[PDB]
């Protein structure tokens, strides 16, 4: 009666702008119970990081109600004025942080993550079933980068693409640009793909590309994991020899979940006595598979975020950052070479380094799941071989997230020896059961048990101790 | 003493703890002023919406730091005893809030968006030039159902997927079910889609599900624009013959942006032949092509979002305010039918409406921009009776976000006003200018060009007052 | 260098001049037998015909020796100076037996045969998974005009391109034009196909070719049934509006087995005022496809045989037999509609006719093969909406081959009557058994057991005798 | 039908029965011209050859006329009777040619030619898009082994599968198997080819095996230019390890034109611990594949042509006839080596050799102008090293051709003779000539120059006597 609905009417209105923390607290405790985990724990996870409060402010913002399918060019609604300048200014941005002279580059910032950039990519300049070489998946490579095996085709890039990947000398670990300079010429491929997952060392552009002109193909960088080491200016540009050059804007670049597409323009290519001239249209090409290609309606929202990120790696704390970064990474990879393990390649370039447990007669599987019991959180990635995922052989390790926290090279020391205690503990449990029982057991005597759990309980404490010790960026502890 | 180099690493402390007010000032201002825009301003985009303060508050939390690439039970990484809980939970919300036995079906959660969802559909049931059929672009159907023309293909969909479209009896505006299930014995469609962007009626899941039988295909529906009006019980449910239903979270959701993929699991096919049962394969086929298969890593904080709206998407609250939503429709189809204007198939079933400006001289493109120059964002769209494609000859309007502000009949009939107002002066400005006029031309004249700038200089102030008086949900201040 | 430069090779001397009645006269048995066969029996088969005695006096010469793949522009080889003047001689008696300028017309007459020709085609015009329109297989298409299912992709047409088919309405079964206009903008055809294999009307070139240009497609004609008719100008020309036309060179053109591919060339349309004149380039993508694209060394004592039958279809006494064909044609449909049968469409334009058995309890399944039995060769063919194959219900006659034995009408009559009988005895066969039995059953019971082999071997000794009472063109006895 | 037309149904008759000498002396003309050029000409041209009379005169046989579309057991006409017993003698007979236990191994004497019979294996075992290895074209690979440039894909094979060469040391000639056997583990062959144009050396089947069933790939051989030598016994089979043989019937086997595609049938398989017995398949796709895939109806004349060859490929004048055809080889190869020319890998295994002429500053394309022009049917072809190309360095060779007209090593020794003072002549005319070269040039000067051409015509002279005092296969002055 209080005119009409009054009761409900008065509810859905609260509803709209009750905070989280009542609205839903179940959603609400998980939230916490997470934000808490990454507090006391040592994250040795190559590719995550720890996003400052001002790039998460941008994500619950107003932008994650606009519509704005188009470009700022023609868009396919209105009431972009607004979205049409973050768009802008996070494109600029962009080009500045990679000291790109918007003369001869330009970019895409609507992939919504990784993977989705690069697909963009294949499906404007190779189209259906063109062809495409990689670094094998167990080599380095990533999933997009063409992944298949001798039964079956996991990638959606292998699926809709003919790929063909390349490889590391097996004896050193490094890439074999001799192989693959080699059979490019057998195979034609129509874009060679320069970039890595689990690589430690630089990559030589240089060499790729002109492989890559040698059978006329393009060249693309995936800069994922190196985005932020690259903008920082602490490693070698890949913006100098090649054609277009993806990217994921979290990880090194410690901004939110998304991706990015920077391509060439114009000044394509010179004639010598045939003095005649060759233009780029990537930009065209690109942005027309992106939309209405591919996606929907962008992001803005993680647009904003990245801006600010973008912005954030313009500055002289970020270029200390990344350098403690790499510093720590060394730090790490000789304290645990001392101790020693086996580092593949010898160390490390970049801001990762790869273990190779075999000589422990432990596997990266088993060591993966101990070291989690004791919050040490990593990758059992694939190491330089023919064994398979799930069950490797080494572990990855990346120093961004810890650096990010504060820790310095004493510190990543200290953590050398949790590590060190971790793998001893494994290889103990694995005799104390000697047999011939799979992972799915090994959780038994891990998570059951008692008697094992009262060492790694230990250790764990030692681990969470050492780690609530340190700062956590983001918003007021959520 | 020790300046020099601590004395950076205190800056570069707060940079990722200082609130974007202070940390990019620019972004924030951009934000302001979008917030503001979505104010003052009349939303009829019928795919947009505002999403409560408890779903936007999640978007910003920790969670955007977490890498789980896998699913809950095998993840990649570790540490994902968290992420494993919130996954969990939001698919058990999914199901709840679709009524749907969990015994007979099931959920993905981590498509990134809605059009990522379907493509993610075809690559595991379709397969590379696999048959699709699909609402055509221009009779209501949407942009991923398969779009092409007579030289070049555009939707990825028909790039990747063989396509091709049914259409709606020109003069009804109704699906042409008859023409479909002829087509269809000539075809072979492997799967076929049942879902719009641009239809008012409800769609006759049950015949489809008979043709699709009938060819032996599979039944996909896009229900992305009444994802909300169907949890809410307002409207009939795809669920009942479909095999698969892919979705958006955001519009008449109410979510953030992302999309979700339920599909059937369990027997089909009793196979009247001997005691022989068949299965649905579905889960396993489609699970895999959303990853390793497409994605890269699953952007949990979305998901947190997804499953806050998807709570509150099973309240009362939210069950009347979808109930309000529908009958403004028909208050704003019925006032503008009543002012003289066609709307197709006479009215609507659900929360939109098409009006066909044809019988008026003025197309959609003009009408849609000088509404845009007061504060009523609309969105033109292409329709029965030839197609111009971005220059149309009708407008397409929603209710779910002016309704989430408050706005009932008697304000939407004022709205219907604030419209007819608009075409009003559309007609105007038209009459008064070169017969071979442009639309850039038109654009020109309607820019600073005149006092007709002080036309709609008037009725953008009504507007915005009118507007300015209701609530808008979202963050307080912040 | 003993029994061996003495015998062996005074043997092998032998051997390779040694006439084909002692080398081998196992096969050379055969071949009397066979030659015997076609002597003493009425050919009905309207894809059959006798070549005369100068055209396979050519299969046989030493042509059969020379390699010579390229074309008489340049070829890989040497020694093709006459091979050349050959081939040259052959292409310009192609264009003048279809009175075609020279100047807007070309040929390549190295397909192995009918379906090669095509598929060439297709490989140069359509391009892997390009779309293309044919006459569905059972509504009077052939193989080659692509044939799928909604269970597997059975022609190689089907396999590596996209194909859609078009009908004839059941009711009175001519082609339905406005359907295949209808569906052509749905589907996008890439190329259309104007053939048949069992039609016997003429195609409407003139509509086909608008629907083609509409969709902006290639109109191509697949005049194997009818290439003699058209020669002899007693039917309509494809060639008036059909941009490529294939053909056999046997059929109803009574040469050896071979295909020829005939395209238009040479401004192709010009500009509104624009003088750019688009241009044909069939001739080049088409001859390519030939070689080096899909055929090895062509098979130059073919073309001649096709030189020699091309020189013979431009005289009157060709002209005059075709008139016959035709003549003798209408003959055998009227005294088979006198006798009580139904004829499809009720007659006939060209050289066959399809017989409707079913209103008459029979298939042409057994039909055909009682009239086998009773030295009378038939076809099977299918009828407009049979309710499926494997019980086809009709028979498909044609005149060439008899006509050119010297049958007149009074012959076809007195033939009519032969087959009438056939069908009779078939009936009688089937009305005791007629049951559920297989057409096996009747295979079997037929000149299976039941004494009545004694009706046939009557009919056939009465058949036979009324044969072999005509001359059969071909070589002195082989 | 009266008086009036009647009287030239004379003529039609006559017309049908006339001798090809009168119904076409144009073409009878040009076919004489041509049986004398090959009595008068040295044939040195690896792919050819002469066939028996008894083959030819099958082939202008009364089976021309017959249509038998589908198999034995299995047609769709009538009246196959006879075709049948042709073919499946033609099957018998070539199962025993080749001494394969029908048990084990099947025939399709069905393809046209060579290129269809392979084109419809991978058609059969690869499917569209399938992988598929065979030796680049210029390294001894057919153009149907797949053949693409970086800016395109000619063969048929490589525009419709996915292919990739494996190549020769450049340093001695020979197969590297080593490079094989490496990149087939990165590319994943379905099917490998082991098969050449122009190799002299035995093929590593059983090498080839093992890298085949490592990759899990089927083996497929192409024995079109020894297809003669290997039924002769006189060089190892490649049917002891190949999982399918194809070839041609002409070449090295003194047929007609045509191919046969064998494959092995029955069982292979039992694994687990239960006796599987998984069998294989080839039979049943190829069939299909050949029909109703890509063919239409068979030629059955070539099939009785193939007969009769088969027939005499199993005589003893024919293995001693092929023992003859290795020793000239070897007689020209060390001749020729004698005289101090390169012959690739030193020498030959089978019938043919390739010459090296780089060594002397000629390229084939000129040698082998001038050597046409004596009357001497030679060949260019690049060698393994040449960049070259368009400049190939190469002449190929072959014996069987001449070896059938009676030539033993005495007189390929002075054929050597006859190509030394050619090549010599080739030098002559080119040591004056600028430098610059341009094979446009050098075939200029060529033909005018007095003192050229009246050294060419002594040479033709003394070549054509020594060529007409030898015999000629085939029927009577044809
Ligand atoms: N009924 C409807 N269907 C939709 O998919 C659509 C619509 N409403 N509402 C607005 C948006 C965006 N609409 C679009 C419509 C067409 C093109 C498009 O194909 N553009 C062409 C232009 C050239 C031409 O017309 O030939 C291109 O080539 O890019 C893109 C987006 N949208 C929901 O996604
Ligand atoms: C024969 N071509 C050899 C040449 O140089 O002429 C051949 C063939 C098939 O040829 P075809 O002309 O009958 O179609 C197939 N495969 C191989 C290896 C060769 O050598
Ligand atoms: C000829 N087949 C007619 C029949 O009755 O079977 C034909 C062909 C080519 O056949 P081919 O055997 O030489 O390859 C191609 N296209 C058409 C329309 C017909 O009729
Ligand atoms: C039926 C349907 N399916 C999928 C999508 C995918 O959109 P996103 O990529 O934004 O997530 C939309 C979007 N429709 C938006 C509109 O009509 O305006 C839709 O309407
Ligand atoms: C080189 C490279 N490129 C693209 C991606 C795309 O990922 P996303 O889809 O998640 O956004 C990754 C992922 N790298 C993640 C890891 O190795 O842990 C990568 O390593």
């Amino acid at each position: 009666m209080a005119d009409r609905d009054a009761t409900l009417w008065a509810s859905h209105e609260k509803m709209l702008s009750q905070p989280l923390k009542d609205s839903d607290a179940e959603v609400y405790s998980i939230i916490k119970k997470e934000s808490n985990r990454q507090r006391v724990g040592l994250e040795l996870i190559a590719s995550e990081n720890f996003a400052s409060r001002a790039v998460l402010e941008a994500l619950g913002s107003s932008l994650n109600n606009k519509y704005s399918e188009g470009y700022p060019g023609q868009r396919y609604y209105g009431g972009t004025e607004f979205i049409d300048e973050l768009e802008m200014l996070c494109q600029k941005r962009a080009l500045q942080a990679y000291h790109l002279d918007p003369q001869c580059w330009g970019v895409n910032v609507q992939p919504y993550s990784g993977s989705p950039a690069n697909f963009a990519v294949y499906t404007a300049l190779v189209e259906p079933h063109g062809r495409i070489m990689g670094l094998d998946l167990p080599d380095g490579g990533h999933l997009t980068h063409g992944f298949m095996t001798d039964k079956k085709k996991i990638s959606a890039t292998s699926i809709f693409f003919e790929s063909m990947p390349y490889k590391v000398y097996p004896e050193t670990g490094y890439i074999n640009y001799d192989q693959l300079e080699e059979n490019a010429s057998l195979f034609h491929p129509k874009l060679i793909i320069a970039g890595t997952s689990c690589y430690s060392r630089n990559l030589d552009y240089a060499r790729l590309r002109k492989i890559a002109d040698d059978n006329g193909a393009y060249l693309m960088a995936d800069m994922a994991h190196i985005s932020g080491l690259v903008a920082a200016g602490v490693v070698p540009s890949p913006f100098e020899h090649c054609h277009v050059v993806t990217t994921t804007t979290h990880k090194t670049l410690r901004g939110c979940r998304a991706g990015m597409i920077f391509y060439r323009k114009g000044v394509r290519s010179v004639d010598p006595k045939t003095g005649k001239e060759t233009y780029y249209e990537l930009e065209s090409l690109i942005n027309s598979a992106v939309f209405p290609g591919l996606q929907g309606g962008p992001h803005n929202h993680a647009i904003a975020g990245v801006a600010v990120a973008l912005k954030q790696a313009m500055t002289t704390e970020f270029k200390i950052y990344q350098l403690q970064v790499l510093a720590n990474c060394r730090a790490l990879s000789d304290a645990l070479t001392e101790l020693g393990y086996k580092i593949v390649t010898g160390g490390s370039d970049n801001h990762l380094i790869l273990m190779d447990l075999r000589s422990k007669g432990t596997d990266g599987g088993r060591a993966e799941k101990v070291l989690e019991a004791c919050s040490i959180a990593c990758n059992k990635n694939t190491c330089p071989g023919d064994k398979s995922a799930l069950r490797p052989s080494g572990l990855r390790l990346g120093t961004p997230a810890l650096t990010s926290r504060g820790l310095l090279e004493e510190d990543f020391q200290k953590v050398a020896h949790f590590i060190h205690r971790g793998i001893e503990l494994t290889l103990q449990i694995q005799s104390h059961m000697a047999t011939k029982a799979t992972l799915k057991e090994f959780k038994e005597k891990l998570a059951g048990d008692e008697k094992i759990q009262s060492a790694v309980a230990t250790l764990r404490e030692e681990v969470e101790n050492f780690a609530s010790n340190f700062s956590l960026p983001g918003l007021p502890d959520f």
